[PDB]
């Protein structure tokens, strides 16, 4: 296409009107040559650990980007602390390559990352990537399935752009994303039926059984969270990993796929709440800790809020 | 890196099919469905860049009609099972769906192309009854998935062999030598929204499987909903696969033909049964080209404890 | 965009080797030098990112022998002419330059495979006498360049047709039906830093064409300095190209085998001559595969215009 | 490769040192989107004026940088004037897409580009562009053969990248090229072998029948500027396109074929003159007027200049 409206057209000229310095747009162009590469790397990998190389890439590129200080990948038992001669005002948290295992079963996977400012004086530190997702500038997740997807989110939409292999280019396709108010799918590991709270329970059955004689919802699990969010994000509908027995803080770690995936979601006018509290006001006391997460379409998680409190 | 002896999916039906002396026809079929499928995958690919089905209908037909081995041919998405011309004439059936999951696309789920073959057994002109074999006489099936890579996987009567494709060269790379499900698995894939109308043999099942009665732990449920998807999934981690009938789709919603029948055949020659509920996918005498049929597939251990809670209601 | 009815050079040459009943034997051979010819331009590519002659070597001689159509095979990097193992037979004798211009990749020009093919002419044991046959006797000739494309061009006894790599589905998609060349030129081709050493007759020519008697205006001087591209820009715009011989390559430099031999093919089925100066290279009774020979080719009239000065000399 | 190197992290680490505003960065990082593109249409444009796809696509590159103000392409009659909204600091010159009538015969083209800074506080105009081509401060070609090659020549060095087209980045390949002293080939087009000037004529002579009883010099002339220029510079030699009766003044465009080129070639210490002057000090005129070019390893172009003016 001749005015091909790449992820850097458009995320320079968006930052332009910020009065800013660039780094935006530094962090997110030297993302997109980690998620290509990672792209690249899954389309053959099982022509003849993976997440290392996934890993050790973004870590490069970010360094290299003179915008990054403070990284915090779910790989690391620390957070990473860009070298000075390096260092810029942004932190990012990321699950480099998530659902590795299901790369043998063909599992579209995905690369999900969230970006903070640092706002304090002091030396780079985890304490300034503990803030809340509400806080976020930017957030939103690459996908490799059929194609590879880079859905972005920042404070005016979440935009979703398609990388051509062609040119190896990240072009702008869908526009200012919004999700459908109530839709046909709940999304949820049936596996765990045991194991469930009473609010889950009945809303499950509410959903294949529905009280107003009307048509059931559709059972949809890919089994990797970024097909089934970006499914809940294109075709509306309810994904949930709820706390059970075998996890009660759930599973999904929170700094780097809940908040991130939240964030996307409520900037789509979705909701994604634990239950008790959404997800993007929770303060992180930990840079690895989880949550419980239910996004999806507002009226869906709502009938679920509802039953929560309809059981409290 | 850069390798000097390479196994392309040509180079290996090649020594299947000449050490059999068999003319090696089945080869030129099979390059042909390469390409088809190749073109697919790179559309699919830039697809929300640039009916796909309909489009990935015409070129199956075209690339099959000039394999020259090819008389009668299913699509899903046609009527009358096309005959080929004569001129272009050759002994195999081909059944086909050529874009399993026309919907899924615009969500990203990986979708498939499935095929089925078979050999005319008759002496005369062919006309779609030259398709209405039932599997245990296929020669041969496969699909290629359209997933993160854009594996082929084909089932003769030897085995299963996956097959990827490398972007680079081009040519499917042969990546595992035949293939073994697992005889006992721990996921169950079925559409629970249909909980309601399934039938009471399927309903103890999956009751069995989440709340184990020998205090086991409950299987994983997964459930990509794309047929290519969750077989795949079944073949290599094993697990079992079950759209059983409901009311709504009275006898079940695969069609046999190009879709229980191809799958059932890569399962059964992988160590995996393939049923309706009461009779084999692979013996049920087809009739129309579209006849559906029920089907649970996947590693035996599984099917079969399925099979007994079946038998154990009628 | 998005073709449903492509012509990959497999269909096409399953339209020459299928109406003429040969049991497309040869289509498998051309295949298999498709998945090479692919796998150099990828390595070549990225070549500076990632010797390379030798492995293009090995990875001809590997395709070759399993398209179960070889008997001999001839190298130039090779001594002895492959003799290929008895399972793997077929009846073909395959002659090859796997990386011509193997030095030329440094500075980025392009370069390529090229290849003639025989069938072997008796009852025997193959022998590298099997490959001895002049041109005349070839069933096939191309080459495949490594351009800003990478194009296969492929002379059977109809004609030349054009190939061109389509990267996206990896497949040498049709693009010229029975090529002719131009009748005359306005480029000559040679490398006159041998000035000195050429015999009388190249020499007169060189100043007829920079210094038109006839006063017209003086030929284009080009020369890429790789053989597939010279040829290639000669076989399209039309032109002469020459390496005759000098006294420091006193008999030629270009091996006549699969050098001067398939290029001198495509040529001629393009409506070109080509001539070591007294006979047509297509004529000489092959002695050594390394046997070497002068080589003029292109355009009828300018080869003509040339042979008249050579024969005006002796 | 792990830490990749791309165009951009290293344009973007050595334009940190300059204390910069980012535009160099913008301005080749966008370049370089067109440049993969024209090398995809090139690499299938046979599969069924390419100029113009190309030259439409470089501009609007460009303008969309926010690094440009004032475009000269070969293609248009007059410069083009960067909007106030878009415009930047630099001056751009470029033939988009070289021989096109090459692309038939599968000869390896290419973009070659010249970068000048607008220096003056007046409206952008084509003064700006009418500088000597000593004051650029960036320069270089995209190659488009067996692989698509950019080299850049910038104040520090000429350097070499190569596209991956597995991730769609360019990557470096080889660092602060240098030509070679004296090599074996001079590159012309002998056709004009009855119009060229005398001092030409004789060094022809000279390479082909050495008087010191050495070795003759190759012939080489792939007919597509980039190539045999590219090939000069990597294998060293000269390369001559000389003024003739048909072309008194040069046929090689100044501002975009000779001045990038002339750069690349001084900055690895070969030489660049018209025979009379230095082609770098030409101060343009118009911004379209030719040169004269001899361009190569220093003692060979030397040995020409000598016999200039040994025949003066
Ligand atoms: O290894 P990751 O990157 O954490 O990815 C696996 C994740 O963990 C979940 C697995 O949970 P289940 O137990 O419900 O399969 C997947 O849905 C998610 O993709
Ligand atoms: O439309 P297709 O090409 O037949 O593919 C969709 C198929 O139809 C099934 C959908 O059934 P549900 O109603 O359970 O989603 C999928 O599992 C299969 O892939
Ligand atoms: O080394 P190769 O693979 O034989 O290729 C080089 C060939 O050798 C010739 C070089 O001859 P010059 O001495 O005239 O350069 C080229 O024109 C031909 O392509
Ligand atoms: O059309 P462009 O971009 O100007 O490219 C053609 C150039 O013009 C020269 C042609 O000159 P000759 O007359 O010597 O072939 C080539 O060498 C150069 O690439
Ligand atoms: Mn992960
Ligand atoms: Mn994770
Ligand atoms: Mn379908
Ligand atoms: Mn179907
Ligand atoms: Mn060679
Ligand atoms: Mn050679
Ligand atoms: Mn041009
Ligand atoms: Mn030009």
């Amino acid at each position: 296409d001749t005015n091909i409206v790449t992820l850097t057209r458009f995320v320079m000229e968006q930052g332009r009107k910020a009065r800013g310095t660039g780094e935006m747009t530094q962090l997110l162009n030297s993302l997109c040559t980690a998620v290509k590469a990672i792209s690249t790397a899954v389309r053959k990998a099982g022509i003849a650990k993976l997440d290392v190389l996934s890993n050790d890439l973004v870590i490069n590129v970010l360094k290299s980007s003179f915008a990054t200080c403070v990284l915090v990948t779910e790989e690391d038992k620390n957070a990473i602390i860009v070298e000075p001669e390096k260092r810029g005002k942004y932190v990012v948290c990321f699950d480099p390559l998530d659902g590795s295992s299901n790369i043998d079963c063909l599992v579209s996977i995905g690369t999900i990352f969230g970006i903070y400012r640092k706002n304090s004086t002091d030396e780079p530190s985890e304490k300034d990537a503990l803030q809340p997702g509400r806080n976020l500038v930017a957030a939103g997740y690459a996908l490799y399935g059929s194609a590879t997807m880079l859905v972005l989110a920042m404070v005016n939409g979440v935009n979703c752009f398609m990388l051509d292999p062609a040119i190896g280019e990240f072009i702008l396709v869908d526009r200012n994303v919004k999700i459908k108010k109530k839709g046909s799918i709940y999304s949820i590991n049936e596996g765990y039926a045991k194991e469930f709270d009473p609010a889950i329970t009945e809303y499950i059955q509410r959903k294949k059984f529905p009280p107003d004689n009307s048509a059931p919802y559709g059972a949809r699990y890919v089994g990797s969270m970024v097909a089934d969010v970006h499914r809940t994000l294109v075709y509306g509908g309810i994904f949930m990993y709820p706390a059970n027995k075998k996890s009660p803080k759930g599973k999904l770690r929170l700094l780097y796929e809940c908040n991130p995936m939240a964030y996307v979601m409520e900037k789509a006018g979705g909701l994604a709440t634990t239950g008790k509290e959404a997800v993007l006001d929770i303060v992180p006391t930990d840079i690895h800790q989880r949550a419980p997460i239910i996004l999806g379409s507002p009226e869906d998680v709502t009938e679920l809020l509802e039953i929560y409190q309809k059981h409290a």
